[PDB]
């Protein structure tokens, strides 16, 4: 029921009470979790005053097909999300098949929150943080079976020549416990931070069975805390991977990597490098980066990659139960687990 698979432990919405809902645009959903916050009487109740699991049925292909086409106009939008603020009774936003957003999900200040199925891209707003998730001050939030995409490219005049788009799953302060699972993300250049700075340390976060394809960075910039690594498909890396850094630590186990620069990496600090634990992944020695088209390339301050194929660290005993399936089986399976209209079907090794 609580079982996600990593450090996120919650059912959301799913539990006694909840309400359902059908939401058919942003506005819906936004006047649901508004009107959730209210008890018989009408009088607001902190933290939500029933759980809701909301299905939304919306489709706004059109905003993202006519977004696709001009990529470099949608920097300067306005930015389009919906907050879920200071709500704690439990609430779970899973899309219908065939629904679609051109609007991101900023969670803040929250717990027990569970997105599903939902098929966000092209956004609008990079330039004033148009995040398609926002995991701050969250414990407990499961992001699972999403295909979150825009295209990996920056155009250029863009405010830090970096905000052509943000985000795909960005995770920031006391976020203590978060799982990323099964999705499906593509075409994004920063997909998504574990702390938003020096200080922003910390945090549980697990990142399983997601499909990565043609994405430039930040799988995630991790800033201290536990990551744990694992049935991930990591193709088309044009950029770097995980940057482990402000010491932190991490589990790379099982994943499949391919045609990618600076896979596993801690580098744009100088020092305080983070460790990883390496054991399970297609790539086992320096050997197998021709194999796989591995390419590996130096920073200008001092910096550690992982071309040695070796464990820098230790980490510590994985709290949660999980069962992962072989490099070769994310590899050949993965592709129809992740994502969007696969009815969060799960790999197992009895489909290996
Ligand atoms: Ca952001």
């Amino acid at each position: 029921a609580t079982d996600t698979g990593g450090y996120a432990a919650t059912a959301g919405g799913n539990v006694t009470g909840a309400v359902s809902k059908t939401a058919t645009s942003m506005q819906d959903i936004v006047n649901i979790i508004d009107a959730a916050r209210l008890d018989a009487n009408g009088k607001k109740v902190k933290g939500g005053a029933y759980p809701l699991v909301i299905t939304y049925t919306g489709n706004e292909d059109s905003l993202i097909n006519a977004a696709a086409a001009n990529i470099c106009g949608q920097w300067s939008k306005d930015p389009r999300g919906v907050e879920i603020k200071e709500f704690t009774k439990g609430i779970t936003i899973i899309g219908a098949n065939g629904s679609s957003a051109n609007f991101g999900i900023w969670i803040k200040k929250s717990s027990d929150v569970v997105v599903q199925n939902m098929r966000i891209g092209y956004l609008p707003g990079g330039a004033k943080d148009g995040d398609m998730i926002r995991v701050d001050d969250s414990p407990n939030v499961w992001v699972d079976h999403n295909e979150l995409f825009a295209a990996n490219h920056e155009c250029d005049g863009t405010p830090d020549n970096d905000t052509t788009f943000e985000s795909a799953v960005d995770i920031k302060g006391a976020s203590n416990t978060v799982t990323v699972s099964y999705n499906y993300i593509h075409g994004v250049k920063k997909v998504g931070l574990d702390g938003s700075s020096s200080s922003d340390t910390g945090r549980n976060i697990t990142y399983h069975h997601n499909y990565y394809n043609d994405v430039n960075a930040r799988l995630p910039l991790q800033r201290g805390g536990l990551v744990h690594a694992y049935n991930n498909l990591y193709t088309n890396i044009t950029g770097s991977g995980l940057n482990v850094r402000q010491n932190g630590q991490a589990l790379i186990e099982n994943n499949w990597f391919e045609k990618a620069i600076n896979p596993v990496t801690s580098r744009y600090d100088g020092k305080n490098f983070g460790t990883w634990v390496l054991k399970g992944n297609n790539i086992t020695k320096p050997a197998d980066f021709s194999t796989y088209s591995i390419t590996w390339t130096a920073d200008t301050k001092p910096y550690v990659n992982a071309d040695s194929w070796t464990s820098t660290g230790t980490f510590p005993t994985v709290a949660y139960n999980y069962s992962p399936v072989s490099a070769q089986c994310v590899k050949d399976k993965l592709p129809g687990y992740a994502g969007v209209g696969k009815n969060l079907a799960t790999l197992t090794s009895t489909a290996c």
